[PDB]
């Protein structure tokens, strides 16, 4: 079997995309958020404390023939950026891009923080790391992929987001159509639960390249790219005006900078993320000063490939029993 669905920027910042799902029987679509760094598939549902609920399509499991209560299990996580949810489980036939599971674990929300309220376009996540991560109790469940995988032609799925246009995420196939040149696999470590590699260095602009070892996790749950203090310090000093500002939260430009490239390596390969991709725009409506994409990972304690930087390839999630990661331009 294989699957194929469309991935949509959420705003015009692209700060995370959402790929349509259909849930029970009959279909719910939800928009979900395909996030490579975490392992649940949660939903807003007709469980989700009713003043944390602002224009979300939600899950309701009576409505599904299909949908049977996990007895007992519960669920509840927190991302990096602070947010968090929780709730009660359901099994149920879950599609993605007319590729079918059935008995699914699908995590009903009781309770969503505010990020997750504010934002309107997410109807839920739908986690793409290893299963080991997952955060049911007492008895842990598999991701969509996981289940997925034994029906699979090929265990693997890729993500192809676009630069302020919509991807596509595919499951059991390499499109050999969506990339150009050859694709360049690298050594996965799945002992954090992550899709984590190690990056062979960079080069900012039009600059030499670093050979120099960068261990990362790919999360297309991430919207920016966060890097070492060092590596993050040489690319902004290139940018006239540059500078960490605590008060925002991070590095900030004059909205009137042209910004450089930046490259990094995957084994002998490069992939270059262009300036225009390090935009993130006004801090705020109507300011001068520009909020940047490439940010020090020093506080987070892992650095992170999150959309920046995913976005410029073609990227390959290899879950075969050694699992690997590909790159290759577009
Ligand atoms: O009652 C049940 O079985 C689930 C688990 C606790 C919350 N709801």
């Amino acid at each position: 079997s294989t699957g194929s669905a469309t991935t949509t920027p959420i705003d015009s910042l692209d700060d995370a995309y959402i790929t349509p799902v259909q849930i029970g029987t009959p279909a719910q679509t939800l928009n979900l958020d395909f996030d490579t760094g975490s392992s649940d598939l949660w939903v807003f549902s007709s469980e989700t404390t009713a003043s944390e609920v602002d224009g979300q399509t939600i899950y309701t499991p009576s409505k599904s023939t299909t949908a049977k209560l996990l007895s007992g299990a519960t669920w509840s996580i927190s991302y990096g950026d602070g947010s968090s949810s929780s709730g009660d489980v359901y099994t149920d036939t879950v599609s993605v891009g007319g590729l079918t599971v059935t008995g699914q674990a699908v995590e009903s929300a009781k309770k969503v923080s505010s990020s997750f309220t504010e934002d309107s376009t997410i109807d839920g996540l739908l986690g793409l790391a290893f299963s080991t991560l997952n955060t049911v109790s007492p008895t842990q469940q598999k991701t969509f992929f996981d289940n997925a995988k034994a029906s699979l032609d090929s265990p693997v799925f890729t993500a192809d987001l676009g630069y302020h246009a919509p991807g596509t995420y595919n499951f059991g196939f390499i499109d050999t159509t969506a990339y150009t040149g050859s694709i360049t696999y690298t050594a996965v470590s799945t002992k954090q639960g992550f899709w984590e590699w190690t990056s062979t260095g960079y080069a900012v602009g039009s600059g030499t390249f670093k050979s120099t070892s960068i261990d990362g996790i790919a999360d297309t749950g991430t919207t920016l790219l966060y890097l070492p203090a060092t590596v993050v310090s040489a690319y902004w000093a290139q940018v006239s005006g540059a500078k960490s500002s605590s008060s925002v939260g991070g590095y900030v430009f004059p909205c009137s900078a042209t910004l450089p490239s930046f490259t990094f390596g995957v084994g002998s390969a490069r992939i270059v993320i262009p300036g225009d991709y390090i935009d993130f725009g006004p801090i705020s409506t109507g300011s001068s000063s520009c909020f940047g994409g490439i940010q020090s990972s020093a506080g987070i304690g892992i650095n992170i490939f999150g959309d920046v930087a995913l976005k410029a390839a073609f990227v390959v999630f290899n879950g075969a029993t050694t699992p690997t990661l590909g790159f290759a331009s577009k």
